[PDB]
Parts: structure tokens; C-alpha cells; sequence
């Protein structure tokens, strides 16, 4: 009886740059109240905020270490737009390991920034959001949990922990509080990526295109208007997780 | 130019119930429509006639889904041009049981679910010059993601389509997109009195069954995010994800 | 084990005939069943016949009418109590090329006719007896690519019934499946499998004893494929 | 040949573990019987092997500290190690909007992390002319997700996980497969009456049988085109359907 978008804030972890960035001002610009959270990325954060708050819309921006104390996140977002209504775990760690020469210091930071903070933000979320209200859980995971391979061995073990949570923590938190993913593929190259390697990944996807940004935000907002989905994930991937041609044919 | 006005739509089953909604909510956003019936003509007139009348663009075709349908896409491409959006919306809903099963029942049911739409789609790819890009939209059913032993026949042609889904979407890259909806309780069946109907509602896990404006909006969704293909949205309240059974309770 | 009747479905030649021998070795009345390879079928239940056990070749066109095949068999070796889906037909064809009458023969020797004998086994079991049906699948269908388009499909509709046969057939009957890789024609290809050798003909038969003898399974399959279910390197990847 | 084929179960000390570990040696593996507090189980149970004639060592280790020396106490003792069972395992209770990270963390030491640096230890002490096995010990739940059990179920979930990713990454030398059982036994807070309810209520309308499991690692074992792949024990429990919104 009032899911319109002014009462409905958004925390969106990690939500400075690259697709974080996308999310929010997509969400901002269709009239949700956005709280920015960032780590690093102060600086670009409050650049963000101030643009949309210029705008007309409504942002703010939360620090936190998602490897640290998040118990007070929800809070210091609610304290500015309101007790948050939708939360995206975009927030991400993307290290790459192996089987042979697995150090688990970095393992316990793929699990903490994708799989801990992520269920906690949740919890937090569903303790603080009035009961006539209903929430929304987006978590931000990888099209590879759909087509698993032994490379990034912990960082695929945590992503793929994510997409298990999905399903189980919409069970758990249904029927109030529902729980949906999105699968980015290639969408901005990596740390390691040359533009080369990025545009010659683009050309073997199935569709030969990358998701473009603005199908982020959309996809959020999908998720948002239509109440009868949960625990479900789109991978905006450009066909990557149905890729088949190996080797052996 | 993907301008909706240049994306015509053939809907299967079109005149009544979800089809109808798919077929309403796109016409109210500008794409011309082809409504596919079968024994529905009167409907389907009614709604065309309604759609025209307010400056849409809209006819009807007939076609036995259970007989030949290799002219069905031409006669709705006659009418509003070549089609670039398909959704296999007909479907035959018949119940059966291993240890009595009547093969005659099961070919009907895949006929309609399986081997229609894939001579559609088909169809829709050779008639789609090569600089327009296409979408298939399967419906298919909740049930394909929760498998139990109730109907039988109808339940492996369903789970067929979402096979199908997969493959063709693998086949039809990357000009023909293929995605999915698994309807879960929308309207009441026979025998279900509206209290029996909102007896099974209150046992899903989010207490809703799917309204029917979720359906355009999903068609439309697939649309306009181009990322997207070989994948379904359950629309159906959690019923897939339902998981106390006898064994935990 | 002689108190398990079993029937091989194209039982004459290659996997089912491995199958079958296997079987056969260790007390199982078989009944062969063949369509082309009737002179094998039966130069197999000579030998099986000649060394003790227990034997007889049934013929039927799983294209067809197969509704009296599981009294064939049981007429001879007793009601069946293991069933094995092994005929097959592999042709190629794809989207775009689709012929219909090949589509219906993929969907009646892979669906149609494993589904029906299961439903004759199921109505001709004892009451004091439990059974087992395994079917013989494809490693394809847990990695689905858009080769073989219609038989993709018809035996991906086998491993979606086998576990819908197993949800029906419980408890009385457990309904499994083997997923085979390349077993037999090459080379090349076997050396890109993640395992980098070929299933052998061996395991087929110990994987049916196995579901035989461990009776806490059902609706699950083995792919006895060397790992290519697995592969991974996709052409994004490299 | 299982003479050449030593055996590291962890957690082999009592029930399906020890189910496990008598079953191999009484076909002839050698049996590294880990195991942390039932010592005395653990000892008894490899000197009735050894007084017959098998060939058993027990060794003991915390799995949530330094499992580094682990595989390398059992090849000191039976010979390097060829087989590792992930057989260990916690089982307690948590759910969300109550969630403790200590128990969370220990669900996935004992599940995941040491699961995978035992197969990682066996793949480094495995001479390059032998070929090796892991089987992983996981739970039918996997395959029927629910929200009970939290951070168990999602532990539990990833050493499913791992099993397919350990798969690709160790092939072709050693493979890697799973057990997922269903009710076995009761638990430590499982009545029998309750057991054997919930065993009435399976598909199958039956528990497997402890001689199930370690059929099923020689299973494994025999048949070498198998990797990256489970087989649920479970009476059908993971294929359960009818649900209040069917029923
Ligand atoms: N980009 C792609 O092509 C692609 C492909 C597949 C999957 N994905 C997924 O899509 C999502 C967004 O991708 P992305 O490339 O935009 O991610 P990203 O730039 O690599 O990182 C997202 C943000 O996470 C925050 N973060 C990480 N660790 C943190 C910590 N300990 N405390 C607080 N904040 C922390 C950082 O914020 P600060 O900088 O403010 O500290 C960082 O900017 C991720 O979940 C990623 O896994 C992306
Ligand atoms: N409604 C639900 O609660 C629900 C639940 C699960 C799944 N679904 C799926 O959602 C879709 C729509 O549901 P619905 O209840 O609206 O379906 P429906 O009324 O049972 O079927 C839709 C239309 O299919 C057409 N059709 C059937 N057989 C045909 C044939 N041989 N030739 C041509 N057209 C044929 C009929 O058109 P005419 O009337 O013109 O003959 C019918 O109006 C279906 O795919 C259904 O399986 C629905
Ligand atoms: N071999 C492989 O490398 C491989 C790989 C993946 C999957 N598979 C599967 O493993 C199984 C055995 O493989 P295979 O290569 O040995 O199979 P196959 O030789 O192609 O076929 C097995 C038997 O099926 C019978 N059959 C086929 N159509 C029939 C019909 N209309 N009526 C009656 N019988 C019919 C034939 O019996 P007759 O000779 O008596 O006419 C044939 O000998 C099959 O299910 C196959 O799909 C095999
Ligand atoms: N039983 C069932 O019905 C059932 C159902 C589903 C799944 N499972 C799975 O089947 C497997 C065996 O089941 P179970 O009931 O026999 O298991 P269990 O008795 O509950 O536990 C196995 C053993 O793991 C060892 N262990 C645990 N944490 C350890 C640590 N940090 N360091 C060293 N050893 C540790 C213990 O040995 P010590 O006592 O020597 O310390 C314990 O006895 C498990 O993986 C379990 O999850 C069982």
C-alpha cells in the first residue's frame, strides 16, 4: 500500500564506481533515496551524491570496511534516507588463486566481502525494516556460478556460496523480504585486462556484446516491481554461462 | 532502431488469461500484435477490435498448435510485418500417471509445448532480416523447477521446453535471443473455487500468487535488456523454491 | 542375483552387450533384446546358455509397439526386475535443418519406449519383489550445447523422467541412469577429456551392479564419460 | 591394487566414518583412522583390524588448527596417502536473524577448508606414477535446498561446490567425487522415534545401510572415468515433493 520509489531506500555496498556506480545513479534518478556506501572511494562517493542531490534526487554516502565491523551500516544509512528498503551487495574482492598454492588469508576475503557482509547486511536490513513494509535483497554475484571452472579457485567458492545464500535466505526471509541475484559477465575489464583482452572476450560470448550499464539498474528495478519473484538470479552476461565449445568437440 | 514500433509481436494463445495480458500490456506500449488463437476467435477479435479502435496495430491468426503451424508465422507477418518477438504462450493442460499412460494424450502435449515452439522460432529466424535481432519468450512452468511425478506426460514436455530453452538460445545466438517465464498459480483452475485458490496462495512462500500485469512487464524486461538469453523468470511466488516436505515437517 | 531377471534393451552389440555379459557373469537370468543384431543376440545366449546361466534374445522395434517386450522376456527368465534403457539412435540434425520424422524416432527409442517398459515392469513386478531400472543416457545432458538438436533434447527428456519415474516409482522400483562419454568411435579427443582417457567397457556393468546393491539410490545418474561433462575451456576463456 | 591404495578418513572413529573405515580395510586398504576427541574409539577400532590381519594407524589431529602434518603422520605410518575420505564433520543448528560467525566458521573449516588443503597436501605427497581419489562426505541437502541449518547448509553447499572445481583443477591424477547421505543415523539431537519417522516419510521409505558407504568409495575407487560427481544415499530424500502448496 506505499512501495513507490520515495519510500523505498537504497543501500548499495561498494556503490562509488564501475557498475556500484551504474546502480545507484539509475536507482537516484528514478526517485529512490540512495545511500552510497563506499571504503576507498570517498572522494568519488560524495562526487555522486552531491550531483544527484543537485539533481533533485536524494543520496547520501556511508563509509564502512565490509571486512570489519559492519553493525552499524544499515544504521548509518537509515539514520539519512530511512530505514533501507532494498539493498544491493554489489561490493566485491577479485583475487585470483589456485588449487596447489591456496592462501587462505585471501580466501577468508572473498568469503567475508561476498557470503559474510552480505547475509549480515541482510539480517540487519530484515531486523530494521518497519514490518508493514516489504523488502528486496539484490545480491551482485558472477554469471561463472553457472558454469563453474577451477580458476579464481576461492573467489568462485565465495561467489557460488552467494548464489546458494540466495536461494536459502529467500526461503528464510520470505514472505516479507525477498532475495534475487544478478550474474554480471564482462562488463568492464578487470585489474588484469588489457582493452584488447576485454574486446576479444566480448567477441567469444554467445551474443558478442557485453551487458551495457544501464541494464543494471533496470534489472534492480525489474526485481523491485514484480513481487512474485525470489530467490532467483539473471545472469546480464551476453550468453557467457551457456558458452559449450571445448576441446573435446 | 529497436523502437518497439518496429518489433512485431506474435503471441500463441493469445486470447484469453496470461496470453491475453501479454498481449494487452504489449499492445498499450506500442508493439504491434498478432494474437494466435484457436478455439477463442470471437476473444480474440474483441481485443484486436479494441486495440485498433484506440490507434493500435493488432490482428488475429488461427492456427491448430497440435497440426501444422508452418504457415502461422507468415500469416501474422502478412498482416504487421516480419515477427521479432515469439511468445509460446498455448499450452495443453491434461492430467496423466505413470501406469496409465495414453501416448495419444502425451503427443499432444508435445506438440504444443515443444514441437510448436520450436518450428516458431525457427520460422521467426529465417522471416527476420539479419539487421534486426529477435526475441523468443518461452512459458513454460514453475513445476520444471521442482520436479514431482504429477502429470506426468505434460510435466516432460514442459521441462522439454526448458531444454529447448537453453539449446535453442545456444542455436539461435547471437541475433535470436531465448528466454523464458515459469508461471506459478495465476488464476484458479477447474474445480478450484477462489477459496481453494486462496487456500494454495497463503502455502507459497511469499503468500502471492504472480499478477498478471508481471507478465508484460517481464516480456518487455527481455526486451529492452539485451544481455539476456537462455534463461527464465519463475513468476510464481516461491513455489519452486517451496521445500517442507513430509520428511522435515 | 538369479532371483533378478534382467532385460538389456539393444543388448547385442557394444555397451549393451558389455552389459549384458557382465550380468550374466554374476547370476542374472538376461533377456537380449535386439532389432538388427538378432544373429549376436543369440550367439551371446548360446554362450551365456552353454555356461550355466540363463538366457533368451526378445525382438521388438522400439520404434514402434513395444507394449508385450517385457513379457517376451519375462515369459522366458521370470518377471523383470532390472531393466536397462540401453537402445539408442544418433543422427545428427539442428535448428534451422529440423526434420520431424527424425525427432519423433529420437523421442520414441528415448523416451517413449524407456517409459513404457518401466510402466509394464512396474505392473508385472511381485508384490514381494523391488526393482531397478537404469537408463542409458549421455553425458551431453549436463552440458548442454546446441549439437544433435532433437536427440539432445529426447535424451535430456530420459534424464528429466528418470527422476520423475523415480518420485512415481517409489519404493518398489528405483529408476537410475548411467551418462556415457566417448567409449567407443577418436583418439584425439579422448586426450582433451579433463580425465584424458576413455570409459572402459568394464564399468558400465560394475555401475549397474552397483545400483543394484545399494539400495538407498534413486533418480541419480553416473557419467561415465572421463570427465567431459566438466570441460570448461570455452572459447571466452581461453 | 587396494594394497597399493591407502586410506586417510577423517573422522573415522565412530559411526558412518568408522562404517567406512572398516569396510576398506576389511578389503584390504590400508586405514589412516583420523580422528580428534574418540581416541579410544579410534585405537580400538585399528587394533581389531590389525590383530586380523589388516594394516591400520590412527592419527590424530585438530581439523580447525595446523592440518599441514596430517596426510604426512598417516604416510609415515601406511604409506603415502592415496585415498582421502572428508569424512568429518560438524552439525549444529543456527538460522538467519540469528546468525553467530563462530559456528559459521567452523561449519566451513571442518566442510571446506580443510577438505580442500587434505586433497591439496595428498596431490603434493602423491608420486607423479600413481593416481589418486578424494571422496567428500557432504549431505543430500545440497541437492533440496531449505533455510534450515544456516551456515551448515551453505558449508556444506561449498564442499558441493568445491567438489566440481577440485574436479577440473586436480584432474586428470586424482579425482574427486562425493557422498551425500541422507538419514543415517540419528543425531545429537535426534530421537530414534523421530529417525525413524523421518525414514518413513522418504520416497524410498528406507535409510541406507552403513555397508552402503563404503561400497560406495570402492565404487569410486574401481571405475576411473569417474570425477566431479556425488551419489546421494539418502532414500530418495533429496527428490521429496510434496510440499503444503501441492498436498
Ligand atoms: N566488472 C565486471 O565485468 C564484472 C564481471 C563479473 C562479476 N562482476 C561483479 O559485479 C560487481 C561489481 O563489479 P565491479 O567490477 O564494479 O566491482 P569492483 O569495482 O571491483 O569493487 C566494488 C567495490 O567493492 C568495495 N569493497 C571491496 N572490499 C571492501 C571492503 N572490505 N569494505 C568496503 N567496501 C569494499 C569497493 O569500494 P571502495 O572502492 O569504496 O572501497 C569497490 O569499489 C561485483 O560484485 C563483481 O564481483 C563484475
Ligand atoms: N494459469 C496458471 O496458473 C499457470 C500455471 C502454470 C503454468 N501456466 C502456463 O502459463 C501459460 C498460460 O496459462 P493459461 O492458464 O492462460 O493457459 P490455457 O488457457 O490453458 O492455454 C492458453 C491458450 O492455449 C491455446 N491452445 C491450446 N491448445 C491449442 C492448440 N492445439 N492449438 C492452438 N492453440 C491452442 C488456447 O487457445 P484458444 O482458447 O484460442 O483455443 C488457450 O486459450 C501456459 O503456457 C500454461 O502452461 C499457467
Ligand atoms: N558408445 C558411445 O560412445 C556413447 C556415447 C554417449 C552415449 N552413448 C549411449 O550409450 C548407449 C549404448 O551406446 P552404443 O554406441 O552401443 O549405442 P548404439 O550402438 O547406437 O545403439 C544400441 C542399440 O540400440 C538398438 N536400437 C536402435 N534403434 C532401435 C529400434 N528402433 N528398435 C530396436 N532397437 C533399436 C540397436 O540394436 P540392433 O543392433 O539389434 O538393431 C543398437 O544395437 C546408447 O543409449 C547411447 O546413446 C554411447
Ligand atoms: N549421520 C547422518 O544421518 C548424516 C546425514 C547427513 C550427512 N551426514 C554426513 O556424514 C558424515 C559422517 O556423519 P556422522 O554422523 O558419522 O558424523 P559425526 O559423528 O557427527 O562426526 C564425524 C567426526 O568428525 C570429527 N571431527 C569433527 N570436527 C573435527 C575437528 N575440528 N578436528 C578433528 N576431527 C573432527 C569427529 O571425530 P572425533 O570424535 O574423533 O573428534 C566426529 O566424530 C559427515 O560428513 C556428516 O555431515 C550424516
Amino acid at each position: 500500500e506505499a512501495r513507490m520509489v520515495a519510500n523505498c531506500p537504497v543501500l548499495v555496498t561498494g556503490g562509488a564506481r564501475r557498475i556500484g556506480k551504474a546502480i545507484v545513479e539509475d536507482l537516484a534518478s528514478h526517485g529512490f533515496p540512495v545511500a552510497i556506501h563506499c571504503n576507498r572511494s570517498l572522494d568519488e562517493g560524495e562526487a555522486i551524491a552531491n550531483r544527484i542531490n543537485d539533481s533533485g534526487g536524494n543520496a547520501c554516502v556511508v563509509q564502512a570496511d565490509l571486512e570489519g565491523d559492519v553493525r552499524g551500516l544499515v544504521k548509518q544509512a537509515s539514520d539519512r534516507i530511512g530505514p533501507i528498503r532494498l539493498l544491493v551487495n554489489n561490493a566485491s574482492l577479485f583475487q585470483e588463486d589456485k588449487v596447489g598454492a591456496l592462501d587462505m588469508a585471501l580466501w577468508d576475503r572473498h568469503f567475508a566481502v561476498h557470503l559474510k557482509t552480505p547475509v549480515i547486511l541482510a539480517e540487519d536490513m530484515r531486523k530494521a525494516l518497519p514490518e508493514d513494509q516489504d523488502g528486496l535483497v539484490v545480491n551482485i554475484i558472477d554469471q561463472r556460478v553457472w558454469k563453474l571452472n577451477p580458476q579464481f579457485f576461492s573467489y568462485t567458492l565465495s561467489k557460488s556460496a552467494l548464489w546458494n545464500a540466495t536461494r536459502t535466505l529467500a526461503q528464510a526471509l520470505a514472505p516479507r523480504i525477498r532475495v534475487n541475484a544478478i550474474a554480471p559477465g564482462p562488463t568492464l575489464p578487470s585489474e588484469r585486462q588489457r582493452p584488447e583482452d576485454f574486446e576479444r572476450q566480448v567477441s567469444k560470448l554467445p551474443l558478442q556484446r557485453a551487458p551495457e550499464l544501464p541494464e543494471f539498474g533496470r534489472t534492480v528495478r525489474y526485481f523491485w516491481e514484480n513481487r512474485s519473484i525470489t530467490g532467483q538470479m539473471i545472469a546480464l552476461d551476453g550468453g557467457q554461462h551457456l558458452a559449450w565449445e571445448t576441446p573435446d568437440i
